[PDB]
């Protein structure tokens, strides 16, 4: 089985601080990747991230509440409230460049998938749902898990990338909990999907030595009942194996 | 030289709707300044893993501490009171974990929690309160006080000559923090007692015959472990048998 690493979330529970990874992404990891989920601390530069790089076949960049701090995208300051979480974006970002360079696979998701943009230089939207002629792509609130996740928009492949070479449908339904979303885009990135609202919704990197994919959907979500969300999880599983050979 | 990738256990924890794996900052960072290790979290996903491939990937195991208990069941112990804290998610990976883990020469430390796992493990029992029995002093932490005086040095530690503790050079007493309402009733087969308590608890063990480092400590040594030279001890002596099974990939 390839290692995947996914990413940690920090928390303080109670008296103590702790790293954090929700269930649903590491067990998309077993069902839909066939890898070995282990969760990378948000230890920032506390750790080689060389030596850590080293030790995985591929990493998971997951989704979050939070959002990236803006400073990151020379961003207008957040609205009071907003959540963040400082510590994974010191992870997150040098990470994501890194793994790229060395060839390392990536799959974002969510959040993860904001971080490959900003990590390459490109921006957020805080607020989609405020910006104007761009759906509300946030989640309905009060409603269960099922609901908050099931299939909520459409979602236009743009040929000729990843994702139209592992057979995805030319246009197939996606989640969508997502109050931020990419305003520019970053150098060096190739657009995979667009919303119908115009939305970019998945990059791939281009040139990258290994698969380099993100994702503004949550794929994880069941991924065993949806073909689409399990092809992408598969793929992403065939490249880490392939670096688990070596 | 290859730093060694140590596993370190995850608890299971509900945050609102979604279910989460968690591990404590102070175990990781013990693993980075202690051991000299790159520390990953282990889920607590039981079965749902290829256990013999979780052991090829890691050099090394850190069963951390945690507020649960182990579930009275792995033991024959009578059912505990009601609301004790169990985490039974992280029962069903760490139980069996450990036996893999000595069987195939796979470094283990075991802190607090994680050494009552290591009892259960190889079968033994645990007392649920230890400051009930009668013949112990109270070892969990003090009520109404922050966290640098709950885990603070609050009773001696006495090595038995002969173990692992002896080998690494630790004097035949030291202090040690405490926070823990349970501990070991019976010892399993196979363990060595490797350190007491001054009323008598059992507070670390070896495994007997075991291919590679197996320890467990009562304690917590992860606690401010650079300034503390006993507790680092431990660490870099676990980091040191991470590193050598690291050096055979
Ligand atoms: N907080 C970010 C990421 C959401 C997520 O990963 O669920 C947003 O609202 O877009
Ligand atoms: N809950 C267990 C373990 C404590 C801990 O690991 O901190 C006890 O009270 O003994
Ligand atoms: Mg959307
Ligand atoms: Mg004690």
């Amino acid at each position: 089985l390839p290692l995947i690493g996914v990413t940690a979330c920090t928390k303080q529970i109670g008296l103590h601080p702790y790293h954090i990874a929700g269930d649903k992404y590491l067990r998309a990891v077993v069902n839909g990747a066939g890898g070995l989920p282990l969760i990378i601390p948000a230890l920032g530069e506390s750790i080689d991230q060389a030596a850590l790089l080293d030790s995985v076949d591929g990493l998971l960049f997951t989704g979050s509440p939070s959002n990236v701090e803006p400073r990151h995208y020379s961003g207008p300051a957040s609205e009071p409230g907003t959540l963040h979480d400082s510590d994974r974006d010191a992870t997150t970002l040098p990470l994501v460049r890194a793994a790229i360079d060395a060839g390392i696979p990536v799959l974002g998701i969510c959040r993860g998938f904001q971080e490959m943009n900003v990590a390459f230089g490109g921006s957020l939207h805080q607020k989609v749902h405020e910006v104007g002629t761009f759906m509300d792509h946030r989640e309905p609130a009060d409603q269960p898990l099922e609901v908050q996740y099931a299939p909520r928009h459409a979602m236009h492949v743009q040929p000729g990338g990843v994702l139209a070479g592992i057979g995805l449908p030319s246009e197939f339904q996606v989640n969508s909990i997502h109050g931020q979303g990419v305003d520019r885009l970053a150098p060096g990135l190739r657009v995979e999907a667009l919303a119908p609202d115009g939305l970019v919704e998945a990059i791939s990197v281009e040139g990258a030595k290994a698969f380099a994919l993100g994702v503004q959907w949550n794929p994880e979500w069941q991924v065993l009942t949806n073909p689409n969300y399990l092809a992408i999880f598969q793929a992403f599983g065939k490249a880490c194996s392939k670096r688990a050979g070596q």
